[PDB]
Formats: C-alpha cells, structure tokens, sequence
C-alpha cells in the first residue's frame, strides 16, 4: 500500500479544486507511472490564460513520470460544453473547428515532451471516434448507460434547467455523453485511468469515470484545478481587449508579459504557485524577502519571466524587452 | 372557407382524442386531397390490437379521399417510445427489428389501397434517414432546436422524471427528436401535413409540428384517437394468454373472432363506431334494434363478423366457422 505524495504536492500549490478518492488515486499513482489526459474544446483558433493551469497541471504530472494525453475536442468543439456557462454556446462550422483543432494542438504541443521515455506525451482528438458515428449507436450503446434524472441535477447545467431566463438545447445537455465516453474510450485504447479538468469539469469527468466503470469495469479517477480567482473580485485573464491568448500573434509576448508585470501584490504569490514551477520553498522565500525588503516586490517580475518563458520561451522572453 | 366535416364525422365515432387547431385542419381539409401519416414502432414481429383504432383511422382518410403514408419505425424501434410507459422498453438487436420491419410493413399494406388513385398508399421507413445518420449531425441539426426545459415537462415522461421508482435513459429521452423530426422530413418529401397516432402520442406529434414549423415554417397539424377502454375497467385488447396479434399464425382468426363474440354489451356499440365501418346511423339503428327485441344482441355477431373480415379478409371469416 504504498502512498504517492503528488496530489499532496498539488494541493500545497493550491492546485486541486477537488479529486476523486484521493486515498485511492495516491496509491496507484504510488504504483507505477500512469496515463492521464487533460482536454480542450476548440473554441476559438487559440487556447487563452482560463485553459493554462490545467495544461501545466499535464506538464506537472508528465513531470513526475507520469505519461499525459491532450485531447482536443475536434467533436466535443460542434457541441459546445454548456458546463456552468450562463447561455447557448455558438456552433461554429466544421471546417472551421477543424481548423481550429489544427492551430491548438501545435500550440499545446511544445508544453509537453513528445520524446522522452515511456512517458512521452499523446496528442488525441475525439473526432476520431465521434466524427463518423451513427446516431443510433450513441443512443443505444452509450445511451442507455445515462440516467436522465441524474443528468438534470449535474451542478453544471441545473441552473439551465432552474431559471427561467436560462435554458438548454438538447445539443448541450447532450455533451456530457460524449465527454463520459471519451475518458472510457481513452481508458480502453491508452489504459487512461486519471482525468483532470477546470474547475467546472467535474460533472463531466464524473460521468466518465461511472461510464468507464459501467462499460469497462475498471476505476478511474478525475481531478480538478481551482477556478483562478483576483482578491479584487474581477475576472482572472480577462482585460479590457479580450482574453489574454497563448498564440503570440493573436496576444504579443510584449504585451503577455505586461500581463504578468500589472499583477497585485495580493495574487502573485499565488499565482506563482499556479503557474510556474518554483519549488513551494522558492516561493515562501520570495514573498518573505519582498516582505522585508523596503524594495519594489520582485514577485511580478519574476512570474512574467517564468510564465512567458513557459509559454513563449526564451525567444518571447527577449522579445518581452523590446 | 370552406370547411371539411371529416373530423367531426370522426368525432360523432368518439376517434378523436385531441386535435390541433381544428378550425384551420377542417379548412386544410376541405381545400383538397392531403398526404397524412401514421406511424408503428416494430415491437414485436406483428401489430395487435392496441395499434387497430389508428390503423383504421388511417384507412378512413384514405376512404375520404386523402394519401395514407405508413410509417414503420425501423430507427424508432431500435430506441423505444417511453410515452406514458411505466419503465424502459427492451432494446432489441438490428436484426431482429429489421426482420419485424418487414412483416409489419406486409401485414399493414392489406389494410390500404396501394393501387388506386393519386391517393394511394406510401410506405415509410425512417430508417431510410436514420440508419446511417451521424451523431454530431443529429445533435446539432436537430438537436439546438429542442428545449430541454420543455422536453421535462411534456406529460408522456414527466412521471418517469419525478417519480422515484421510474427513470428514464437518454436513449428514451431522445425519441421525441426522432419521432418529431420524422414529421419534417416527412413533411419535406410527401408534402404530409397531418399526423395520426396513438393517444400517447400527442407529444411526439407536436414535437413535429413545432420542428416542421421550425425547419421548413410550414404548419402542420396532429390528431389523436383515444385510448380504449371497456366498461368494466379492465385493459382492452389483454387476455390470460397476452396480447390480441393481427397475424392469423400468432392470434388464428378463429381466436380472433371469438374474441370480438366475447364483447360485453356495454363495449359492443362503441367498438362497432370504433373497430368498423359501419355507419353512425346504422350502428344506432342497430342498438335500438337489440333494445326492443327480446333476443340476444346481434351486435356482437355483427361486430366479430366486421373486424374479423377487415383483419383476415373473407377467408379469416371463413376459418372462423371452422
Ligand atoms: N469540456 C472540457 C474540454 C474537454 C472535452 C472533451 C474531453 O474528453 C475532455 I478530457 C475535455 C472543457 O470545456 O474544458
Ligand atoms: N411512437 C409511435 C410510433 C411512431 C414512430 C415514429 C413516427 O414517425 C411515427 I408518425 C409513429 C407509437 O409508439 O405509436
């Protein structure tokens, strides 16, 4: 009965919304290395700061040996995820998802190691398995696994179904499915047995790990990062131009980097643990030298450097400067 | 202006359960010969009794000269119509539902003119559209035209949604979209602009109004015969030894005939306005007659010699004396 300390570690970090049987999930990752995925819906021809944690949650995993598949939702992006969101997402075209599924997933690639050892990443897209599937066999074979009276009480959709000035197609209520198959179908052809996702995936990712167990049999388990939150109330990656992008032509590395710079005093520490890769014991002992320093913080600086270092690397960095 | 008075002839037989605007059908009506539908789920390898009263209500449009279209449900029967149902229908495999598909097809074609007019019968088959129609475009194209919100609510599954012991699976839930978007693409190829079904079908019909409105913004219209009962309360058309087939190898016309002799005096008059095609006059001619004669009612003899021969024809009537 061995004991992994990773999820510990993330929770020091303040990196875990909420896990699945934690005590269970500790152990197997104790075990031996694990497949695990992380997934995003192409929803715009960029991911932005809102879909970051969690990609670096799959670097921190690959990190301690694990092996990380980034699924992008080349179906799930036709459906739109209606998981605590206020109104109808907008369909796009297929050809323009596609591409967009395209643009995401060289952008998520170089996050991640595609050559290392037996834990070398994965690049999956559920269109694979979506994209040519007959509406009778989801129906039936993935169908009738789903409790309706369950589905409607999810956190996630219940206020869609509870307000008046709020509800849901069947096309979003449909969603959750074919997110819950996906972790099965993962778990079948990866041995996928961990799933982790924003904060507002755990109705999806718990519909997955029931589907994995009622088609395969097999425990799975599912982890979410927190919302990112300001002291100040506001909305985290969000500024008067839009969202703050990952690609470097919709969002320059200059003006990433200007992001880092404006952070408060009260969110940086924070938001060093969250999104770099400084040892816990780094960190502490940053704030406690800006603490009692007299000096301007060294905190802000130091996180643009290590976030646009992460996302834009060394080139982004020195174009940062000029 | 002019008005058709076949709904209310049908009315007069007590076949109407509930229509949609019969103001504007009655004028549709009247203004020409229209194409109408009426729809069986291949639940078994024959029809029974349950499903008589609509597929003689069929025949009487086409007696009163408009175009019967058939429907077989060969994708509805893969799913399950959970309407006013107690519990989960039984999912039967391909195969076996394609083989039913095809009988019930030739034991409905008997009972319509497939050779006669611009009038005459169309066989239908929604598999045609849903047996090789994907996921992704079910869900979308059909799909973001349903409100879940008001999916819940329609009487034909609350109960399964707020009765405890009763739920109901996504792959129920989902035949209302079918059975509505049958209507559409009916309406689309055959110009059909009525519906005809069951008395738990008034929300699926109106889902396919609302879609066809939708859709293509034409109105079409619904139309329900009643549920039938007898008078001593018990469930028309059940016996000890089960259902009351259609097919003359699974119920002979022998049984069949016998089981319209065994009418109780209090059910006799309503099922000849029901199960036959005597006329309103007659059949009252013939309950005044059986009130003044002191003999045993002739109504029974008249009625399983009626329906017997709708059913099995001149020779099932002849078997029955035999
Ligand atoms: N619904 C997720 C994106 C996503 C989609 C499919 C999937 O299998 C997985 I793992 C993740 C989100 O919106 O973050
Ligand atoms: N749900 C109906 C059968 C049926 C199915 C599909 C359809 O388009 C039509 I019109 C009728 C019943 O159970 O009676």
């Amino acid at each position: 009965m061995a004991s992994s300390n990773l999820i510990k570690q993330l929770q020091e970090r303040g990196l875990v919304a909420q896990v699945t049987d934690e005590e269970a999930l500790a152990e197997r990752l104790a075990q031996g290395p694990i497949a695990l995925v992380c997934g995003f819906d192409p929803t715009a021809d960029s991911l932005h700061l809102g879909h970051l944690v969690p990609l670096l949650c799959l670097k921190r995993f690959q990190q301690a040996g694990h092996k990380p598949v980034a699924l992008v939702g080349g179906a799930t992006g036709l459906i739109g995820d209606p998981s605590f969101k206020a109104a109808e997402r907008k369909l796009n075209t297929e050809e323009t998802v596609q591409e967009w599924v395209d643009k995401i997933r060289k952008q998520v690639a170089p996050f991640l190691d595609f050559d290392c050892g037996e834990n070398s990443a994965i690049a999956a897209n559920n269109y694979d398995w979506f994209g040519n599937m007959n509406v009778l066999t989801f129906l039936r074979d993935i169908g009738k696994h789903f409790s309706v009276n369950q589905m409607i009480n999810k956190e996630a959709v219940k206020q869609r179904l509870n307000r008046e000035d709020q509800g849901i197609s069947f096309t979003e209520f449909s969603y959750n499915l074919l997110q819950g198959y996906d972790f099965a179908c993962l778990n079948k052809q990866y041995g996928v047995v961990l799933c982790i996702g924003g904060s507002d995936q755990w109705g999806n990712i718990t519909s997955g790990i029931d589907l994995t167990r009622r088609l395969h049999q097999n425990q799975v388990f599912g982890l979410t990062v927190p919302l990112i939150t300001k002291a100040d109330g506001t909305k985290f990656g969000k500024t008067e131009g839009g969202a703050v992008w990952l690609d470097p032509k919709k969002t320059s590395p200059y003006k990433f980097y200007q992001f880092w710079i404006n952070t408060a005093d009260a969110d940086v520490y924070r938001f060093l643990k969250f999104f770099t890769f400084m040892s816990i014991e780094e960190i502490n002992a940053l704030e406690e030298e800006d603490k009692n320093s007299g000096k301007a913080p060294r905190a802000q600086y130091v996180l643009a450097e290590q976030v646009t270092r992460l996302v834009h690397g060394e080139e982004g960095l020195q174009a940062a400067k000029r």
